């Protein structure tokens, strides 16, 4: 029995949503390939419940899925089942707009009418490169699109796997451009801070083994390359880093590889006993200059 | 388990589609301890659009509305229906025949009127509390559930009930029967038909009689005078008693030339699936079987009268 019992509304809505949408889709045949009307295609639903089901849903709301079929694809070429991802959604409701799912494996970011049509302008061209790269890639993976209406209010939203790990606490994260930029005052306040390439920079700092050094670097030239390609700009990299001894005060260090797509040990030979989170975010907005500045700054951290 | 909802027309495909679609929420809806007013006055309404996707065979833009689906839900219980069953029969495979059935033969989808659906909500509560007290003992159709489908801007409203007759034994012969002074019989066009559905004088004019025996006779006369009263208690008149007959012998032969020609138990059922069956008098001529029960009370010389001329003749049809 699902409820979906959420703290708001919307979150409600996103519930049964993603419920309703993976549902219908495991009716849908699996294509023998996608086609050019899957990138101009979507599912609406409108819900209109008078007197009925009301204790956790609104009476009337809307759940719009865009191209659902491309979405489905790219979720099995990331390895992700459809029930899974549905049951990380529904099961619980998702915490904290920048959400997660109760499980922590897929983020769920709000974003803009020109984020969404931003993402309908390079999906095309993501999945083929998606294909191209046997899935292997620092890109973010993009689950699904969606969008609610709940009171007039339309919300539109981007469902991402989780670049951090799932289980493993972090400790710091960074947020490196590659090009004036430190965390501010206020910022430096609370427990999770976000750094920025000055405080990383001069802080001093990311040990992972040689074969770890050439895939991560091989496979960040290609993918900020095909970024470059698609005239797209303004993205950072994510760097985590849980630092295992910190937290031994079920074992520690240890992450399925399966999961926590981004983890990456740190190296025997190596300072302090750490796992890292790595991955490229926020490309839906000079730009061939940006991506080898970014390549640029982005090689020099790893030992 | 794929379901594709393919169906001969695009108003079945839809009907699997709402009929899948509501019960599945209905699971994630915990089961009241009772039912308050307004789940009599409830619905659930639900509007696709689909665009450039999943158009095989739903069309891209429909609506699916379900009347009082808390009431209809218990109505299913109440009746020892489980949901996934009654999903099962209506999404597995197409309904076949406006009046559809299962694939499987349980369940009858009826096309009804806008009056029809007033009617049902005017009766519903009365009915629903007279279902409990009788805790489902009673000629009267079973009402599992109602709906409205709009495909092309079109509008269709359904009534689902329990098939009266069996949903495996064959019916060799069924009556309509009423028991008005004025000559009901069936046409010389309905004659012709393989399985006419004959009428009163036919019935009297045949010299039909039914040899249910005693046991059998009492408990079916006593729930057919508590449900005609019921319905004269409101306004409701002109239904009708449907009799289907199910001849043992014949069916047997039936089976078996059926095998002889596809290779180029007996006169038994089971009383929690054909429930309006009744077998004959072990001292009856033929073996037979028969289903009998009251269909279309949906209409509101009159209802009071009605119910006593009704009930006097059927009680005169069986010994
Ligand atoms: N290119 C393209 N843009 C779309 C499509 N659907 C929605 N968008 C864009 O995404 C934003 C959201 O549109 P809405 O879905 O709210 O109608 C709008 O800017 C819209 O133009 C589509 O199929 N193709
Ligand atoms: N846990 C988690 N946090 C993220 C992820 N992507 C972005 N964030 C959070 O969002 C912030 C970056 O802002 P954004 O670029 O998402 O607007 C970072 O502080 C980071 O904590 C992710 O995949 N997982
Ligand atoms: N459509 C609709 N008809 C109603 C409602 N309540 C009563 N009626 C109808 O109004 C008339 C009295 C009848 O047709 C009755 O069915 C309602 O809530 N909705
Ligand atoms: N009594 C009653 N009648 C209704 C209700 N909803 C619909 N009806 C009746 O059923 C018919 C179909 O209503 P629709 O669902 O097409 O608006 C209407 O003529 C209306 O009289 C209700 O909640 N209560
Ligand atoms: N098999 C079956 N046939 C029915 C049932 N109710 C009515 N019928 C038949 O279907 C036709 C339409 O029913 P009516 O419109 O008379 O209620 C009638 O000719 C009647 O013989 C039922 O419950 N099961």
């Amino acid at each position: 029995v699902k409820l979906f019992r959420a703290s708001e509304p919307i979150l409600s809505v996103l519930m049964w949503g993603v419920n309703h949408t993976i549902n219908e889709l495991s009716n849908v045949p699996v294509p023998v390939m996608l086609m050019p009307d899957d990138f101009k295609a979507y599912s609406k639903i409108k819900v209109d419940n008078h007197l009925f089901n009301k204790e956790n849903l609104p009476s009337r709301f809307k759940f719009k899925e865009y191209c659902p079929m491309v979405f489905r694809n790219l979720r099995e070429r990331f390895g992700i089942d459809d029930q899974d991802y549905q049951n990380s959604v529904t099961r619980s409701a998702p915490i904290n707009r920048f959400l997660t799912t109760y499980d922590r494996r897929f983020v769920i970011k709000t974003v803009s009418s020109e984020d969404v049509a931003e993402m309908h302008n390079i999906l095309k061209k993501y999945h083929q490169f998606i294909v191209e790269c046997h899935g292997n890639t620092l890109l973010p993976q993009f689950l699904g699109m969606y969008r609610l209406t709940v009171d007039g209010v339309e919300t539109y939203m981007v469902v991402t796997r989780n670049v951090l790990s799932h289980r493993l606490t972090v400790h710091r994260k960074y947020d490196l451009k590659g090009s004036a930029r430190e965390a501010s005052d206020k910022e430096k306040a609370k427990d999770l801070p976000t750094f920025k390439d000055n405080d990383f920079l001069n802080e001093g700092k990311l040990h992972v083994g040689e074969e770890s050094k050439k895939n991560f670097l091989e496979k960040l030239k290609r993918d900020v390359e095909f970024l470059a390609q698609l005239k797209i700009m303004d993205y950072s990299l994510l760097v985590g880093i849980h630092d295992v001894d910190r937290a031994e005060q079920f074992g520690p260090g240890e992450f399925d590889p399966s999961v926590d797509v981004y983890a990456m040990k740190s190296h025997e030979s190596s300072p302090k006993k750490e796992v890292y989170f790595m991955a490229i975010i926020d490309i839906l907005t000079n730009p061939e200059q940006y991506s080898k500045r970014f390549n640029e700054f982005m090689s020099n951290i790893l030992t």
